[PDB]
């Protein structure tokens, strides 16, 4: 449900084939928030419970609303927490395909961490989904250093954070249908592109 720590808790000797690391939006609960659980249930349908590990970014990422105003759209401590999870995935399960996502402040955190990641780990992320991406205008819909074909951005018309503002309007809270269908559909397709099936 809203907290998932499958990577931290998982046995190295029985690594999942796919590891999904997700960062929640500002003020959301657990480490998956409102959208993460919907994506998680559909990835489990696709690869089976033992086939995919779901890991939210918890720890130092407090998802404080005010940190949306910092340079990278989140704090340095939160970025360090998410890279540490990617370094644990790469050490614990070196053959797993990685996929990732973030909502709102968590989308800026996701993009900032990918930009700073060692390229051998970054290149294992087969696909990333970003909802209400707070740096959408500033980064021109891209994640720095990461291919456009592996990126999918969900930015609703009227969601002012996609158009360079930090105002929270009702379309920013309307990503539920995307998290239920198109975003897991994109992630599963990108994993099967490289893994076959
Ligand atoms: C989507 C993502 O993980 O960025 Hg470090």
């Amino acid at each position: 449900r809203t907290t998932r720590d499958d990577l931290i808790n998982g046995n190295s000797a029985s690594c999942a084939d796919v590891i999904f690391i997700y960062a929640r939006g500002s003020t959301e609960t657990g480490n998956l928030g409102t959208l993460g659980p919907s994506i998680a249930s559909n990835l489990e349908s696709a690869f089976g419970k033992d086939g995919v590990w779901i890991q939210g970014v918890g720890g130092a990422y407090r998802a404080t609303l005010g940190d949306n105003a910092l340079p990278r759209g989140t704090s340095s401590a939160a970025i360090r927490e998410m890279l540490g999870l990617f370094q644990q995935a790469n050490t614990k399960c070196p053959d797993a395909t990685l996929i990732a996502g973030g909502y709102s402040q968590g989308a800026a955190l996701a993009a900032a961490c990918i930009e700073d990641l060692d390229s051998a780990i970054r290149d294992k992320i087969a696909g990333t989904v970003l909802f209400g991406y707070t740096k959408n205008l500033q980064n021109r819909g891209r994640i720095p250093n990461y291919p456009a074909d592996r990126t999918k951005v969900f930015c609703n018309t009227g969601d002012l954070v996609c158009t360079g503002s930090l105002i929270v309007a009702a379309p920013h809270l309307a990503y539920g249908p995307d998290a239920r269908g198109p975003a897991p559909e994109f992630l599963i397709e990108k994993v099967r592109a490289v893994r076959g099936s």
